[PDB]
């Protein structure tokens, strides 16, 4: 149908046609007559993996033989979501599957949406990785993705009564087609024991055995040939483990409960010995996996030339005293050597601020269960501090802010600590990000070591986030200035030569409105709800935080209601106000939320004087494939974190690329993407990260704002009185008491700017020829957020390997 | 090389060498450089599966068209072993896959070897329903199995200092390409609950539910282009089961353990819930699989004519009350009819008549985890004894001893009268053992419904158990009289007209030796012991139990030694005497047995004296794929139970078939075995029946045997003193204790008699040719322990089903 979707030869689809019906046949043991559309798309699939296994056979053949630097990407997540789409288009392959389905009498689209999200991530980091792997792959680096396969990832989340309910996210029920389980390299990993110290130097021993078992997938690059691994591990015991008899076998669960499950919680730390587990077992199982592989190129000078172990975040950060246990316990090097290797092959990425995501493990976690790093770490810590004090002699303070033992009831290892002296590079993931590590919370090791800071600014993929999820918008981009902004998207600045043709002005146009069409049909067919097409899409989606100020918007939600019952008889731009996130199970506050913005929905979207000018819908179970629906959909993106801490965001980013305009704050990648296309073309409010300090060192008294403000005020009394929650009148009195005595984040400070500023959005919606010619100066200037700048720039200035556009053989 | 392996076509041969290829790369994702042999045998596995799909789809959809009569085989227990080779003989691939393999470089027969053998079965019981499954399929019966697909099986048998040491059957680790899941058709079973009375009936309600996802595996017909279905079920959780968070994923575990695990208890009794849910899960799962397809062909008089469900044992015996609770409760029959609808459905087999082997469950339990159920089965109870008191007026004890409910301290439910209340026919397995059920344990049961009770004597296949595990003979026998005999057992009595062929007896002889040395080689490669393969093969194996009398063997070994140090340098025939067989985890005696097995040989196999004319050799990990090469390699086959102790045997068999003789007592198929050779033939031993009931009645004193034979009061005065222990001199005192004051099956009553028998085989290996001969006998006359032959007489006596040979199209 559309250009960038590929050929559809005769000989290539008849190929399809006939590996479709094989592998229905052969593979799944179905004929036509019983098949359900799950056979279809699994027919299918097997029929795309196909295509696949020759390349990825030849892309490791060759890093054999070529011996490049080699790139290890730890993450104890990987937001993968669907593959069967993300592998068409990177194989050029989505024609000619979609003419070869069609010519079967099938519609492949149908097809696609039966694939199960891949949902081994809670949010922005793990989706950070997914981009990351996938822009690695199109720029020809030697990398690879190492993680834990969770059986059940991100819960599932359905809305009971307006409140979150969690079900397990059964993801490999059905079968995962684009793995390849390698059992054959299954690794020892070991917990507990204790430390024997010999002549032969420290001996870990009385250990407990977990089997880490890896499995393959591949992960394609953007029509180059190059096909990259993400290898997982899974936990299986030994079977000599417990080993009356029946029990024994049950209890191989305890060690196998290592990979079960995925922890739930976006930027906040739970220190519970699981989750240590977990990210001692991914290290463990990886390290040995690098270290295979290099000793096939006893001599470790040459190793942080041959590797580079990229750590995101403090997750895998027991990479650094793990490959030093290696190194001298095991290969015998002298200390600072070893100490030369590690700090020379790892690399660390900090993606939070906010203190309570900080990972603090506490030392007696560390001391039953990884004895021998331990010592290690306070080897590490005693000779860090010694530099220390020597670089800032007398300067105690110093020596006791920088240990990385924190003292207290409870002592505890500061894992940000340990990885940026074990680290040759730290960065942030935007430039306000990066710049904040070296004036607070790292100021004293930024002082100490000035040259390991740097900012990698994040991305996104632009063939999940353009090509794949709106081929319409990629195509009329296409007809003007050619498909090589898919792997070079800087092109798209070519469009602002464009801004002034009133035909482009009208392809952009209805593709939004194409967009919005078809995602308020899915609305009404999947969940039962009609949605004014013409109205504003006024969407926050992003995981439910009380930092992300879901209240914020809450409150002008409500502040728009209060207008339209005041002046019923005004006109009002219209506006479907789509809110949408998981709340981490245990976060009291972010389910109170959840419940507020269905309350709201409840009293909005049943008032027969509202009419269609307003509706307020909860998105229900948030997550990748949903995503892909709703950006391309949006007009309005809601990026209104309080300043200072949103590390970058990059939702902000998916939304700019789809034709979004963006309200926000400076915050995070924000200020780089206000920058990159005008601050006249970005709705900024609100304060800057400078007045936040200025208001927390007088202190911030919500009261203040409360009693300045008629329609502030007004708000807080429905929330209070039981306007919103008539059978249980006192059901948001958390939210009340939180907002006007212990807000962390200002949401009245910056409620007053917010709402002049929707006001300034909603005039220019009025004027829709003036809205779209904004819309292209966004979607032109959106080219520095691809994720393949972003790793260029990790590749060239953090693991000293050039990126290549060039092919691999097919 | 053979004619009963196939045609080795060009053609045949071309395509299986390219898809091969074809599955090393796209499925296993492997180039040649880096395949191991594993990798080789999955790519060969999964050509060989190709081959049964095509059948599979055909004839299961010619059993929807043609809707027959369909049974369903309810077994607890598959012991099916590797399915490759097994696969390619039924299919005639053997040749053609040898020389596919061979021209690509690789020895088919070291590919087989890899295959882990499926133990998901404890010994006879377990086989017997794998041999049947076949049988069935070859005789084109619209058959089921219907079992549970446990993770681990019979556990690894591990000797250690000569002890017993188990490990987990991790047998699913490299994945199992013969099964294919079908999580579409997952079904819900129900636990714990209470009983509602409404109106309209009685409702089982608040239930913990446990779906059930079933596996298929193809069981493939001899050369029929038949394919019929095992159906195994696996415990999964719902998504919503225990929905802090982590936790509640974390036990999904407790619902999956039903699936987990084989109790590894060979013919006795633990009464533990779990297994008592996964005789409910089999059950439950599988009656609603049978209804739907039902009904596919809402009126239950004609159920009985469309389906068959025979219970093998009572291990899923709760099939009948479930029958019930669906007929009454959901279909809303009324009682009677239900009833009647049921026992014509079901039948059961009886295969043991030791009382520690009976299930009786505690009613505390079925009260607790299936209350709707006891309810059912008090109220059959109740109307089976009505009928017994007006067949039997004023027979009280009767209706006491007849009860489905057994009264005591504890309270329990009696599976076997249920179940011969609840079915049409009740059968036993051998001649002798269907008497025993007539004349005592079941003696009430014929007196009201001497109709109910069958004999189906035991059967083998001889695909596995002949053209599959000994070729050679196989060969020999085709060469004579040709091929229809392995579909056709009978026909092996034309092999008594060769009897006196100098030629045959020769050949006979050579495959015996060529087994004999391929055996002894195995031995010294895998497991480091060398044999004398000119001496006899004297092989005892099976389950470790007291009935089965390995300690009869025992003292017989002891005697050969002692004979031989007493007089060293008198001439005797060589013999090794191989004891192999699993114990169960807790069965302490069983444990202790092989205990004295490897001590003995200890002492036998160093002692200069004996040299090369007594070994004894323990057989580590019993199962179905050593039983495979073990078994054509023994002379001597011991079967040596107690008379009345064992069902039938079938190993007994397997010996027959493959040219060996048997040493054995009239018990269970030995009676028929020997009746079918000639008595003359045979190596009987030892008290009948008659005799061990007249030793029970005067009293079982075994001093008296002890205080009568000089050689059995050495033996046990060695035991005692420490002889066959030096360092632990009381070892074995739980051993002679039990001999002396606790024998349940008298071993020392049949020693004298076992030992002068003994010296009558050893006076016969000294004349090969006479021996040979003998051999002929035995073989040509083992037709009727095909388990054709068995099935056939079910399909015609109990199913009501016409038996087929012809072929599907192919
Ligand atoms: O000894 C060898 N000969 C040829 N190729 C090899 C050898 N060892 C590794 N390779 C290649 O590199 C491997 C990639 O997987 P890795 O071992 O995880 O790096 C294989 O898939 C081969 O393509
Ligand atoms: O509606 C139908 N049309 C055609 N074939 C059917 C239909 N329902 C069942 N079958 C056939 O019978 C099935 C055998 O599996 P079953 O449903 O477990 O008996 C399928 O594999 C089909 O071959
Ligand atoms: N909030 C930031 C985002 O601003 C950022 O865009 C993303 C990728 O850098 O990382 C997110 C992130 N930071 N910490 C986590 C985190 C911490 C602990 C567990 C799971 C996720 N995620
Ligand atoms: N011992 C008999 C054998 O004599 C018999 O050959 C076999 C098949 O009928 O069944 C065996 C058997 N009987 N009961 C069991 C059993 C009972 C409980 C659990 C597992 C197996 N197995
Ligand atoms: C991109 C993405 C995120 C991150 O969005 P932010 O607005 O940066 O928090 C979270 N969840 C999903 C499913 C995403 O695709
Ligand atoms: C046939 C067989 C049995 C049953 O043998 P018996 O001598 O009848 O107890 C037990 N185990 C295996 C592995 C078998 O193949």
């Amino acid at each position: 149908q559309i250009s960038v979707r590929g050929l559809a030869g005769v000989e290539n689809v008849t190929e399809l046609k006939k590996n479709f019906n094989r592998h229905l046949h052969f593979t799944l043991v179905k004929d036509r007559n019983v098949a359900t559309p799950r056979d279809y798309y699994f027919a299918l699939a097997h029929t795309v993996r196909d295509h696949l296994v020759g390349r990825w056979i030849r892309t490791q053949q060759h890093y054999y033989e070529k011996d490049p630097k080699r790139i290890y990407y730890l993450s104890l997540e990987f937001y993968m979501g669907r593959t069967l789409q993300n592998t068409m288009v990177n194989l050029a392959l989505e024609n000619a599957c979609d003419e070869a389905t069609y010519q079967l009498g099938l519609d492949m689209e149908e097809l696609e949406e039966i694939e199960e999200d891949a949902g081994l991530g809670n949010g922005g980091l793990g989706r950070l990785a997914a981009c990351f792997l996938d822009s690695m792959a199109t720029l020809g680096l030697a990398a690879y993705g190492y993680g834990i396969r969770y059986e059940f990832g991100i819960f599932n989340q359905k809305i009971c009564g307006g409140w979150q309910m969690e079900e397990a996210d059964d993801w490999l029920r059905y079968g995962n087609p684009w793995e390849k389980a390698r059992p054959e390299f299954t690794l020892p990993v070991h917990f507990y024991g204790r430390v024997e110290h010999t002549s032969q130097g420290a001996k870990w021993v009385d250990t407990q055995v977990v089997l880490a078992m890896p499995y393959d997938t591949p992960v394609p690059g953007y029509r180059n040939n190059v096909v990259n691994t993400m290898r997982l591990w899974s936990a299986k015991a030994p079977n000599d483990f417990n080993l009356g008899y029946i029990q024994a076998v049950l209890d191989r669960n305890l060690a196998e409960n290592i990979s079960r499950v995925l922890y739930p919680n976006d930027n906040f730390f739970e220190g519970k010995e699981l989750r240590l587990k977990q990210e001692y077992f991914v290290v463990a199982a990886t390290l040995q996996d690098i270290i295979r592989r290099f000793k096939s190129s006893t001599n470790f000078d040459a190793f942080p030339d041959k590797v580079a172990i990229q750590l995101n975040d403090t997750h895998p950060s027991l990479a650094i005293p793990e490959l030093m246990r290696v190194l001298v316990d095991l290969e015998r090097l002298d200390w600072d050597k070893a100490w030369e290797v590690t700090v020379k092959t790892c690399a660390y990425t900090n993606h939070t601020v906010l203190p309570e995501a900080l990972e603090r493990w506490p030392v007696h976690l560390l001391e039953t269960l990884l004895p021998r790093h331990l010592q290690i770490i306070y080897e590490i810590n005693q000779r860090f501090l010694n530099r220390v004090a020597a670089a800032f002699p007398g300067d105690v303070d110093r020596l006791r802010r920088m240990s990385l033992v924190e003292e207290g009831a409870v002592k505890r290892i500061n894992m940000a600590h340990l990885c940026i002296a074990g680290s040759h590079a730290v960065n942030g993931v935007a430039r306000i990000h990066s710049e904040i590590l070296k004036k607070t919370i790292f100021k004293d090791f930024y002082e100490l070591e000035p040259h390991k800071f740097q900012n990698k600014t994040n991305g996104i993929t632009p063939r999940r986030w353009l090509v794949l999820c709106n081929p319409g918008l990629a195509e009329i981009i296409a007809e003007r200035i050619g498909e090589e902004y898919i792997s070079d998207l800087d092109q798209l600045r070519k469009l602002l030569s464009y801004v002034d043709d009133e035909a482009f002005i009208r392809d952009v146009a209805k593709v939004k409105q194409e967009n919005k069409l078809k995602f308020a049909a899915y609305l009404e067919r999947e969940y039962k709800v009609h949605i004014n097409p013409n109205s504003l899409f006024d969407v926050q989606v992003k995981r439910i935080h009380e930092y992300k100020r879901q209240l914020l918007n809450c409150l002008h939600v409500i502040t728009l209601y209060n207008r339209i019952k005041k002046e019923p008889n005004k006109f009002v731009v219209p506006r479907t106000v789509m809110i949408g996130g998981k709340a981490a199970p245990g976060y009291h506050m972010a389910k109170m939320i959840i419940k507020l913005i269905t309350a709201i929905g409840d009293v909005v979207n049943h008032d027969p004087v509202v009419g269609d000018r307003l509706r307020v819908i909860f998105l229900e179970n948030y997550r990748v494939s949903l995503a892909e629906k709703v950006i391309p959909a949006a007009d309005l993106s809601e990026q209104i974190s309080t300043a200072g801490t949103e590390a970058s965001g990059t939702g902000n980013m998916k939304f700019m690329l789809n034709g979004a305009l963006t309200i926000g704050t400076m915050d995070g990648a924000n200020v780089e993407m206000a920058e990159e296309a005008g601050e006249e073309n970005f709705f900024i409010f609100g304060m800057r990260v400078e007045d936040v300090d200025r208001l927390d060192q007088r202190g911030y008294n919500a009261q203040e704002y409360y009693d300045r403000i008629p329609e502030l005020r007004q708000i807080i009394e429905q929330l209070s009185s039981g306007f919103f929650s008539p059978k249980q009148p006192d059901l948001f009195k958390d939210i009340v008491n939180m907002l006007m005595h212990h807000d962390r984040f200002k949401v009245f400070a910056d409620y007053e700017e917010y709402v002049k500023c929707q006001e300034r959005v909603s005039a220019l919606y009025k004027n829709p020829r003036e809205w779209t010619r904004m819309v292209i100066r966004n979607i032109a200037t959106s080219g520095k957020f691809s994720s393949d700048r972003t790793i260029a720039q990790y590749a060239r200035e953090i693991w000293g390997v050039e990126p290549s556009r060039q092919r691999l053989p097919a």
